[PDB]
């Protein structure tokens, strides 16, 4: 996963 991290790991 990294992508997602970028744009929020979880929460904003």
């Amino acid at each position: 996963l990294l992508g997602d991290f970028f744009r929020k790991s979880k929460e904003k």
